[PDB]
């Protein structure tokens, strides 16, 4: 077997793109606090910074749906990646050019979310269909390299970019990733004559959505349709969220609508799924049933993303008020996660998991996902006490946030490295694209909670609850989020026992 000569041009493109993304995302929260949002009072500024960051993340893990659609329906993967990558480049440029204008900076974030998210499903799979049956032995080695560039990039970008921002300002700190991103596209363009382009996939008339549409619109004799009522309810509810945009916010409102719609339509279709058998194959309707069960699984995982994504926003804010060295910047703590990932992932699989299995435990992939959410919630118990403990008294940053990072990352390996691969085995191969699409929306919805948390916290009724606790609002939210994960981890274990009673033995 020989290495396809196109692979180096994709690994190289990925390397630069992953460096440029983590490069500007990891100094995004510091930049908002020190520079762009200075017109906001300090106490107020922390809440506005989180909104900007997490509204950005939301778009990053929402726009894969647009990207995958454009590639499959019209222009193909190569051409879609190329033009989304150029837009991605422009977005990075906007961040430098409109350094001092808020409207212009938000616009650049949008283009980055559009470019980075749009090419996220396309690039990895595009790399995949460059291997034939003879090559396939090497494909696993190629995707291994992908994994390395993610961590390599996220590690060094967390170290170098805070320093670059400190010494040179935003224009240089945001321009260097932009330069890097342009080189990323050049590498991808340099192998255009080499790439293998798979023929456009034929649309499935028995796909996930056509079955859903059948389950709602098909009328059975002498009965009503509860399912379609729920759909209309979600349509009504979404409208109630869309109208309340002035309170919620634009990105928060659009997600609330999206969640309510897909939430109520999904519920309604489940009630009436047997009606779909009239218009669709038995194997195809059964598959949708398999996916709908995975949906509930993913929904309970969303509080994990709420805690894991806040390390680049909330956790940085806390590190600002801790005891750090002269050379050290609070944003450099983010480098701990890729380091811990590359340590725990070989540790667990080789040393720890067989050691827990030696005790006798099964260690089902479903058992690990539930444990990971709890440990992630546990990590925020530690983050919460620290805030309490440092409300009066001073604790150093560099030693102390190593513990929450150790627990957070350990929960990430249990959940994030297990979820999608497990769901693939649970549903028919045809649903692989549908499963992947809801997995990325899982991250989006998780960050929606972060958005809705500090929206509800500004309401009069909630403040008095905070007043009664006699706790700092900052610390109160953390414990809320800690309990948010523990509760979901409980319900997860409750649903997981019913889940394994279903499809097979
Ligand atoms: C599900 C559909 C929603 C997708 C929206 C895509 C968003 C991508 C980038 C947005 C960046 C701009 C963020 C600014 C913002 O919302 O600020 C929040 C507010 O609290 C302060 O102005
Ligand atoms: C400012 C310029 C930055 C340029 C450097 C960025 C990254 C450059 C190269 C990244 C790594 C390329 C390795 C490719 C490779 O050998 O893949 C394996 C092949 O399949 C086997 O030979
Ligand atoms: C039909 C596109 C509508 C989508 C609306 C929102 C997205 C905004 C910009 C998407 C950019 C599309 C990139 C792909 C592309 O332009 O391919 C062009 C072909 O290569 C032309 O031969
Ligand atoms: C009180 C709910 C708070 C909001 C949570 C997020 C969204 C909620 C539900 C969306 C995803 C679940 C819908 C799919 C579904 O009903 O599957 C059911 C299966 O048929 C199980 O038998
Ligand atoms: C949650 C299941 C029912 C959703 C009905 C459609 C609602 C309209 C917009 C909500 C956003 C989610 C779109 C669904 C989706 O991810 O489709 C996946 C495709 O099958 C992927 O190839």
């Amino acid at each position: 077997p020989k290495w396809p000569r196109q692979i180096p041009y994709i690994i190289a493109s990925e390397a630069c793109e992953r460096f440029s993304f983590y490069g500007m995302r990891n100094i995004l929260t510091p930049f908002l606090m020190t520079a762009l949002l200075l017109s906001i009072p300090e106490e107020l500024r922390g809440a506005v910074a989180k909104d900007v960051f997490h509204s950005f993340v939301i778009g990053v893990y929402f726009f894969p749906l647009l990207g995958g659609w454009i590639a499959d329906r019209f222009f193909g993967k190569y051409n879609t990646i190329l033009w989304l990558s150029l837009i991605y480049c422009v977005g990075h440029a906007f961040l430098a050019i409109f350094e001092h204008s808020v409207q212009g900076f938000y616009t650049g974030l949008f283009l980055i979310a559009l470019g980075s998210g749009g090419i996220k499903p396309l690039v990895s799979s595009f790399m995949g269909d460059q291997f034939d049956q003879s090559n396939k032995s090497l494909a696993q080695k190629a995707f291994d390299m992908f994994y390395f560039t993610i961590n390599f990039g996220s590690f060094f970008a967390s170290l170098s970019m805070p320093l670059l921002l400190k010494n040179f300002g935003a224009a240089v700190a945001f321009g260097i990733p932009g330069v890097l991103m342009f080189v990323a596209t050049v590498f991808f363009w340099l192998g255009r004559k080499r790439y293998i382009h798979m023929p456009p996939e034929p649309k499935d008339p028995h796909g996930f959505l056509p079955v859903i549409r059948s389950a709602l619109l098909t009328k059975v004799e002498g009965k009503g349709n509860i399912g379609l009522v729920l759909a209309l309810i979600g349509g009504v509810s979404a409208a109630y969220a869309l109208v309340n945009i002035p309170t919620l916010g634009i990105v928060a409102g659009l997600c609330c609508a999206m969640v309510l719609v897909m939430g109520f339509v999904g519920a309604g279709a489940s009630l009436q799924l047997e009606r779909a058998r009239k218009s669709h194959p038995d194997a195809a309707v059964d598959g949708v049933r398999s996916v709908l069960r995975i949906l509930v699984l993913f929904a309970l995982v969303t509080p994990f993303w709420s805690l894991f994504d806040q390390k680049a926003s909330t956790w940085i804010l806390q590190a600002n008020d801790m005891v750090k060295p002269q050379w050290f910047e609070p944003a450099m703590m983010q480098a701990l996660n890729p380091l811990l990932v590359m340590l725990l992932i070989p540790f667990n699989n080789f040393v720890l998991y067989p050691a827990i299995e030696r005790m006798g435990v099964k260690l089902t992939a479903l058992r690990k996902m539930g444990a990971g959410i709890a440990i992630t919630g546990l990590s925020w118990i530690v983050v919460g006490t620290i805030q309490l403990m440092m409300d009066g008294g001073s604790a150093l940053s560099i030693f102390w946030q190593i513990l929450p990072y150790a627990l957070l990352t350990f929960g990430e390996v249990l959940v994030s490295a297990t979820g999608l691969e497990f769901a693939y085995s649970q549903a028919p191969k045809a649903m692989k694209g549908t499963i992947m699409s809801f997995w990325t929306l899982s991250v989006t919805v998780g960050n929606l909670w972060v958005l809705l948390a500090n929206v509800s916290v500004k309401s009069p009724t909630v403040t008095e609850q905070i007043v009664q606790t006699g706790m700092s609002v900052t610390a109160f939210q953390m414990f809320f989020f800690a309990g948010f994960a523990i509760l979901a981890a409980i319900v997860f274990a409750l649903y997981a026992r019913s889940y394994q009673m279903q499809d097979h033995y």
